[PDB]
RNA sequence: CUUAAAGAGUCAACCCUUUGCUUAUCUUCCCUAUUUAAAUGUUAGCAGCCGCAUAGGCUG
């Protein structure tokens, strides 16, 4: 699948630095998005100096 | 307010059987245990006889 080919011989960094094309850089980055959901995830408090931040640790 | 917050692992059982660790052995020679000295500590608390005494006295 795409997971094997993008992960050997540093192929994801090769598409990321555009040795195989800038329009491919676009295709890669079109899939590289940040989708967010905080349900069923741990939510802890970390001290940031006179206050706390709710950190949601993702692996 | 801690990768916070939350959670039933349950069940079941035939390890079997078999067997030759035998064989032969020099332990061995050696040689100073020597010398003293208070048993003291009263070292015994007896035998009769005068008596109701297992109270108290006397006799040696």
């Amino acid at each position: 699948n795409l997971w094997q080919v993008l992960n050997k011989a540093n192929m994801f960094y090769r598409i990321y630095s555009g040795e195989l094309g800038e329009e491919l850089q676009y295709l890669l980055k079109s899939c590289c998005t940040a989708k967010e959901d905080v349900t069923t995830l741990p939510q802890i408090y970390f001290k940031n100096g006179e206050g706390y931040d709710i950190l949601v640790p993702i692996g």
